[PDB]
């Protein structure tokens, strides 16, 4: 119902190309090892300094609506590349700008831009096939460190710390990046089953040196129902007193009467007991409770289906741990005495639960439960003297982790934009159906030189001469823009994930070739 | 979604440098002993006069958003220096402006500002290592008075009063600054356990000369629960009457029945009794009650875990004090007869509780409880004729206290900016990795002369000649800008905390070297 | 977060001096016996005509924020002088303007304004010491009348009425200024225990000539609790009827049953009784009832602590008065037959209560209770034909009362600004530490001539010649600007309180010397 403005043909295409050019010129200064940073003002406080392509892209909107349409389309390119791969958003931005510009230049009266888009997609399919042909899998942790170092803008310490984390918790393990209160980055490996619930009562502390409660070779009593009655807690204390062993009671809550009995026995006579709240807020809480019961070799009390009551507890019904530590904010369990076959059965049940999940929030919970069962988690705390530096380094650490995961799952190719440079003869071996498909193939062929040219241009040298020298060299030889020399890319460690490269190319081409099919642009009249 | 303005390169860098220069020029007039003050207009009332760098920094925002970005970044520098150290914010501001200016001057086509930032950080690490090498610990109260005098803009009385406070309550004791109703500053030492709760009933006054209640060698009855029944108070009164000794009932509250019994026994027959509310509003109330019971050698009645009732009071169960003073707004306990070993055990329990605490509010409560247990607290009341003078002097007193604590924990170096001046040959003994790292090292080397130059410039002399005369002199010789003479800085008392200097340098460098890496600035279009 | 404007140095200082000069020029026309008045527009109603310096100062705000900062600082000077002394705000304003102007003129590149402020404070301390040296105590009521006459702009009737009030109720008694419906001012002395509560029932009138209840030698029944039941009031009526004496019942309230019994006995059989609500609204009500019980020799029934009951009343328990007057809006008790020792004990208890309070509202209640127990209160009703004249005269009456109290508590010095003129040789005896302290001492030395110059300037003569003639004359000789001659100021009654002069000088100097230390002024952008 709102009044609209309508533009036709070359003027509208030039306006959207101006928007695409502005956004891509802002993004492209951050590309490569000699790329610079972008400062974006934030309304609520300190500005954000970033080297991330999708962060620069998503922070740009234009007053002109025709320019803003192209800006939003390249924003879609960068956001899709960030969601699919987690890296390569600047490459996707410059590839999309190149495809849009070369497609806008090729539109005439007799041209058919839809068939040009068809040829573009055929050429991109050929290039992706060649990229999959020339890729090799990751076999050594040195390649992991090299990938994480290249993806973190040459930071060797970030790559080394990611390699150490992947050595400790596994290449498919859980690694989480967070802030740090120190100047330097640190890696913390959390082993066993550690959850975010401390002790209910502060009188359970038997080690005042760290304000924590520690036991060795303790019984574990697991329950989903809240323990409140005297009769629900006396028999477990009777087993723990008869066998002279400590007892940790993990439950949803411990109410007043049961906690009064526990604190009275802890203080007056010296009973080794500690109460712990059950982590989770629903079905995840019961799933985690079952995981600790399986790991400790105990059964869960207050089951909704099995109906196990706390008034008849057996010594075999209690789990066992070699070590437990409970603090103010967290509790952890070490060396559970559970049966290994049941632990493995729960592990593959979690794995089969991971096969069918699309919410991308239950997937993280299942991965966390698998890590707590198998090998623990890794926490990367990013150091810095201020919040802006911490955020700037955290973006690079997240990029390096995403690229390391992509390289683990799909392999590596040559870095520096040389992987796309070696797929040009695959396009030279193509037979187009007509003239418009040939135009699209030539558009993709000219676009394939763009990332290496941008990386060389950001280093202060002429990118066309560098690209020609790379193409005239052997397949293993590329350009190192840090040292500024022509080297062996694999031996020098300049490598890229295959998934990142193909994702950036496909996501750029799909939106840019559709943008180049436009004849009429309809916008709203600015009020 | 809002429309944005995008600027590239030298114009955006010049605008950010204009904002940084404006804020730093406003801050830099307050530096040194000949620095002046800044008047900031307050909307709600009287303007604020200050000599504090972070106060001037946080009070400046610019209508130009490109200038405001640099202003916010140097605001972050000043605020981080204030949060980590509590002093040295003007030095951090001028160092950050110098690093930003010299890094903006050094950007060209072939320059790599990220490697320049790497060299800046390496040079700052070398300078911090040299500062820790040249630092010496504080060993005498004369050095404490000298540090507090230098940090309070040459006020000898503030330094003397801080030295007296640190002599009385300890160098790690609790000292609190507040306003004063008198012209002159005063120091009040609160010894023993004094809390903010007065008597419940005004009929408990036995000393009408000061409208207060005083007893000597009194029993103490401490209750975690509110005393409400008559039967909960008859046995304690019976013990106090049989032993003929005063009773101080520290409880959560006293209801109508127990209070009427207390006033009736006070007035009709002459029972020496007084009732006082338990200080605190939660877990801290029970913690303070436990510390009072441990110091007085008694037990807390109505315990949530131990379940001690007030109907079974014993003479050994009651605590003892040598003197208790009860005032309308406060009550205090002197010479508790508690066991020294249990008091020491509670003291190290509080100390170990202090080791694991990051909330920075429980830390203050634990420090206050430790001070009430060990050595009391100190209160500095700042004098003046108006609120603006009191606030202006209170800023300097807070600065002097922060610098004194920093000098206690980390030692002292030469004042007047000479400590950074003596770390230049440590940078001269550095081998850069490449040209950009060499550029960053030279940036830090030129920046290291800035604080002494600013201090000398604020004194009306040429700072470059003064700086050159300092470097041509011995390592113990610096410039006194008050006398305007070249002196021995340790013998004249012109010294600085090492922590303040390294904090200011690191916080300036970390943000300014990241600001100098910028190529594109994105701001919001002003509505 | 709001956008700010920042000004540096001489331009900012000139704008602040423009604001200070505007507000001080408006204030200074009201100074001395030949000062004029200022009309301030009020939004709600009629404009206000005043000769008060703090009233003129607080009513001025400027659109220019740089000028408004200086205006607010001189407002702070005037308000601090008004709150500390109650008089001398015009003198403080002109002294502050002089110190600000002389400090602004003396700022150069080599000047240190903080040391100038230190020298200003040292000189002001020397002048205050000389003022305390030359002060004389007040010994005669003629000096009281002279002080109150000078402070009331030469009004001899106001001074005489204040001297009469201080003669009747004491020099430290309670005197309250209020409006008058008559053309002329009047002084009313309220003796005994008069409070703002009338009788509960209009049937208690036994003297309809003034619509009042009139009894001689009456029993008094004082109750802290409400009297509602029949049996709560029958025994007291039985003692009153048996001894054949009138009964005034001062209680919190009287409910329907007891009131109906009282009115039935008053109308039918002719019982001399009257019921009166207890004055106060809380703890002050109980305190006032206790003072009435002590003064009348009775006891308070329904006390919360002692728990006295109205069902067992003894003839000695009731208080006695020689005369009680009950009026529709107020009730008074005369010739209480209480024990003199207990009255004195209550008086010293109230006196000791006054030394441990700072709320300034409980102090008024304590002083009112002490006046009702010892000497009564005085009410000055200010006459006039309109509200504007009544307010204008009430400001001068309040000024004269404040100056009379200050002269009682601290003594008197020479008026007309001659007391500050005689302190100049004390500054001539000073030895400055450096050049900036010498500058500050010279600033204060030139400032000391300002009040006499302003008083002579308002009289229409050249103030510099007058000040030179005063300084060349004897120490007892000053300038009567009212008569325009040179006289003995003590013999002519032209005297000032020492407290007012030293308060005005200290309050002016403390703010103005801090204002002259500024280099940067930060204001908000006017929206
Ligand atoms: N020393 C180097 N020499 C040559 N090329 C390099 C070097 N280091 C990195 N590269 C290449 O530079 C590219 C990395 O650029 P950059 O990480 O800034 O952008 P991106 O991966 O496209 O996107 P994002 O901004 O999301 O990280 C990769 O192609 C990588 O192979
Ligand atoms: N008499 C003096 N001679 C030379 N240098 C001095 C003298 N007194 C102090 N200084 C130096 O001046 C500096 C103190 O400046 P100032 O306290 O105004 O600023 P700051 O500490 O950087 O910041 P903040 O505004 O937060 O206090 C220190 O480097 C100190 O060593
Ligand atoms: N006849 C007189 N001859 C000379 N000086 C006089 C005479 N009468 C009063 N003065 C002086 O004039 C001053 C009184 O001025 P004024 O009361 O207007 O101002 P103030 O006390 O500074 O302030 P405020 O406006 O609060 O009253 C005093 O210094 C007093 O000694
Ligand atoms: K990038
Ligand atoms: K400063
Ligand atoms: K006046
Ligand atoms: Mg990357
Ligand atoms: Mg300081
Ligand atoms: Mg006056």
């Amino acid at each position: 119902g709102s009044a609209k403005d309508v533009k036709f043909g070359a003027d509208a295409r030039a306006l959207m190309l101006q928007g695409v050019d502005l956004l891509a010129d802002a993004v492209a200064v951050t590309m490569g090892p000699k790329g610079r940073t972008v400062i974006i003002e934030q309304s609520w406080g300190s500005p954000k300094v970033t080297k991330d392509g999708v962060t620069v892209a998503k922070s740009i909107d234009l007053k002109d609506k025709y320019k803003n349409i192209g800006a939003k389309l390249v924003q879609d390119v960068a956001n899709n590349t960030n969601e699919e791969a987690g890296d390569g958003t600047t490459t996707a931005t410059v590839l999309a700008r190149s495809i849009a510009k070369e497609g806008f230049e090729k539109i005439s009266k007799g041209a058919n831009p839809v068939e040009i888009r068809r040829g573009v997609m055929l050429a991109v399919d050929a290039v992706i096939a060649e990229l999959k042909k020339q890729s090799k899998p990751v076999t050594t942790p040195e390649e992991i460190a090299q990938v994480a170092t290249i993806s973190a803008n040459g930071d060797k310490e970030i790559g080394n710390i990611i390699s150490d984390a992947m050595k400790k918790v596994g290449r498919k393990g859980v690694i989480t990046v967070k802030d740090g209160k120190t100047l330097n980055d640190e890696l913390e490996i959390i082993e066993g089953m550690k959850f975010d619930r401390g002790y209910i009562s502060p009188y359970f502390i038997n080690t005042s040196k760290g304000q924590k409660c520690e036991f060795q070779d303790a019984y574990v009593l697991l329950s989903e129902k809240k323990i409140s009655s005297i009769q629900s807690i006396v028999p477990a204390l009777e087993i723990a007193n008869a066998h002279r062993k400590p007892l940790v009671i993990i439950a949803e809550d411990v109410d007043g009467e049961a906690l009064s009995t526990l604190v009275l026995n802890r203080l007056k006579v010296g009973l080794q007991v500690v109460a712990v709240k059950a982590p989770g807020f629903g079905d995840n809480r019961k799933n985690q409770l079952k995981d600790m019961a399986i790991a400790t070799g105990g059964a869960v009390f207050g089951e909704e289906g099995l109906t196990l009551n706390l008034e008849d507890v057996q010594p075999h019904d209690l789990g066992k741990v070699g070590e437990v530590i409970v603090t103010k904010d967290d509790a952890m369990l070490l060396k559970g005495k559970g049966d290994k076959a049941q632990i493995e059965k729960r592990i593959q049940e979690i794995i089969e639960q991971l096969d069918v999940t699309t919410s991308e929030y239950e997937k993280e919970k299942l991965n966390e439960r698998l890590a707590k069962l198998s090998d623990g988690v890794a926490v990367l705390k990013v150091g810095g003297t201020s919040d802006v530096e911490v955020n700037e380094k955290k973006d690079r650490v997240t990029d390096a982790l995403n690229a390391t995961r992509a390289a683990v799952e799909e392999g590596i190719v040559l870095g520096g934009g040389c992987a796309l440079l070696r797929c040009i003869p695959a396009l030279d071996s193509l037979t187009p159906a007509n003239e418009d498909q040939k135009i699209g193939i030539e558009i993709i062929k000219r676009t394939l030189k763009i990332p290496a040219m941008t990386i060389a241009k950001n280093a202060g040298v002429e990118g066309s001469l560098i690209v020609e020298k790379i193409m005239q060299s052997s397949s293993e030889v590329g350009y190192d823009a840090m040292a500024g020399d022509f080297v062996n890319m694999v031996e020098k460690g300049i490598i890229d994930p295959t998934k990142v490269v193909r994702t950036a190319l496909l996501d750029a081409a799909g939106v840019a070739s559709l943008l180049t099919t436009a004849e009429v642009v309809v916008t709203e009249i600015p009020k």
